[PDB]
């Protein structure tokens, strides 16, 4: 599985059968069929006691991985019920500035979209949450080219490093706040992972408010490859999925 013309994901279903599924994720966000609920709590984002250990290239996107061995970045509130630890953060990126983000909102597309994975404590550890439907937490920021993201920075110089598949570097110090919008506003809606094994255990929070980045932080993202070192070049570019049928759910909004 990839993202080309022979294994992309019009592909994935043969693999993973669960791609046509009931709660497939993403989707596009319609605003105006959007439902407020007023029983809805902000949401809680505790990232002050983080710690980064190391970003690796996965063929498929870049990881930056946490210690979840003890609460020490969570999020709670909002539409969940429980602590949720941060284990993980990668981004989807496009080959163009109109495209590369997975949800959408009134069908528009953003530069990249920026994935915060957490898993839900009362399971243990991650590999056991993937087997509930309320076993992960996805916090979805989009990201439109703009100004740069200061908090940022430290993430573009590091991909030099991480170039082909496989390839990790220590990344210690990393505070994942640099990265958040000022505001918390956000749709919720109950779907699933958006790459292979695309379970559908993942409650999405998809925040209103986008970040900006620059035209050169994102340039470097797209310097990436999917390839393995000293394979034919294939540079790392539109690993996203398109939108997918919502299907009767029904999106809610904080606001
Ligand atoms: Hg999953
Ligand atoms: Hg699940
Ligand atoms: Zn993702």
């Amino acid at each position: 599985w990839g993202y080309g013309k022979h294994n992309g994901p019009e592909h994935w279903h043969k693999d993973f059968p669960i791609a046509k599924g009931e709660r497939q994720s993403p989707v596009d966000i319609d605003t105006h069929t959007a439902k407020y609920d007023p029983s809805l709590k902000p949401l809680s984002v505790s990232y002050d006691q983080a710690t980064s250990l190391r970003i690796l290239n996965n063929g498929h996107a870049f990881n930056v991985e946490f210690d979840d061995s003890q609460d020490k970045a969570v999020l709670k509130g909002g539409p969940l019920d429980g602590t949720y630890r941060l284990i993980q953060f990668h981004f989807h990126w496009g080959s163009l500035d109109g495209q590369g983000s997975e949800h959408t909102v009134d069908k528009k597309k953003y530069a990249a979209e920026l994935h915060l994975v957490h898993w839900n404590t009362k399971y243990g550890d991650f590999g056991k949450a993937v087997q509930q439907p309320d076993g992960l937490a996805v916090l979805g920021i989009f990201l439109k080219v703009g100004s740069a993201k200061p908090g940022l920075q430290k993430v573009v110089d590091v991909l030099d490093s991480i170039k082909t598949k496989g390839k990790s570097a220590d990344f210690t110090n990393f505070d994942p706040r640099g990265l958040l919008p000022e505001s918390l506003d956000y749709w919720t809606y109950p779907g699933s992972a958006t790459t292979p094994p695309l379970l559908e255990c993942v409650t999405w929070i998809v925040l209103k408010e986008p970040i900006s980045v620059s035209s050169e932080q994102v340039l470097k993202f797209r310097k990436l490859n999917f390839n393995g070192e000293g394979e034919p070049e294939e540079l790392m570019v539109d690993n996203w999925r398109p939108a997918q049928p919502l299907k009767n759910r029904q999106i809610k909004a904080s606001f």
